[PDB]
């Protein structure tokens, strides 16, 4: 049910990179990766934690819906797109950390901990500050664990409302055309070594769904475009996208 495909290493080597891509074929119930060991290594989730954070904040009524406006607190920060008003759609699109830090404080430690246990998310450990544990605390998740969590979200089987799950899946929409749809989230963990980049989500076709999770070494921010580019080279090679 898990097969290793070392030919995908060519895509990492040609881009002067090191990492893992994991794919799951939903119709055939089979997994594929270039590296079984790194596929089961657990890291900080960084901004991929926006998926479970959104679901918990909607189910508890901390966020009313995808149109509610969260006003800029007034403080300038290094990322320009953060210095304005946002809704859930634009906060996910531009990875707006301060909006999600406010969500976490309103949820509080006790509810965050007990809701994550329900989703069986990684090592289920939230030790550290209630508003940064996913950036520099004790929570850890592997690429094969991201896939388990995403399949449950896709089939509306997490223990929250169907409506909450549909709103978060809409907010993950990244790309669509006549050939495929991609729903996904990026991450970048820089506070604790080793510094890594993430991309997790799925490709919906007419007759099948392909789940994916990838992470890669990211010693500096110059390689961030490679999260998406290396994943799309694997998808083209396997004939999932043209």
């Amino acid at each position: 049910e898990w097969q290793e495909n070392k030919s995908w290493n060519a895509h990492f080597t040609e881009h002067k990179s090191q990492g893992v891509v994991v794919l799951w074929n939903e119709n055939k119930q089979q997994g594929f990766t270039n590296n079984l060991k790194r596929a089961n290594q657990a890291f900080l989730p960084a901004s991929t934690f926006k998926i479970p954070n959104s679901l918990i904040a909607l189910d508890l009524g901390v966020v009313k819906d995808e149109h509610q406006v969260f006003k800029w607190d007034g403080q300038t920060r290094d990322i320009a797109t953060w210095n304005r008003d946002h809704n859930l759609i634009t906060a996910m699109k531009y990875s707006v950390v301060p909006v999600y830090q406010e969500f976490a404080r309103q949820i509080g430690e006790a509810r965050m901990s007990k809701m994550l246990h329900a989703f069986d998310y990684g090592n289920e450990d939230i030790s550290g500050n209630v508003d940064s544990f996913w950036l520099d605390g004790g929570i850890r998740i592997s690429a094969t664990e991201q896939i388990s969590f995403l399949r449950k979200l896709y089939h509306n089987k997490l223990h929250v409302s169907a409506a909450s799950q549909r709103i978060v899946k809409q907010a993950m929409l990244t790309e669509a055309n006549g050939d495929y749809i991609i729903a996904a989230k990026t991450g970048y963990s820089t506070r604790i070594e080793p510094k890594i980049g993430w991309w997790v989500g799925w490709v919906e076709l007419d007759d099948n769904v392909w789940f994916f999770a990838m992470n890669m070494d990211m010693p500096t921010s110059d390689g961030l475009g490679l999260r998406q580019a290396i994943t799309k080279e694997v998808l083209k090679q396997e004939k999932i996208i043209p």
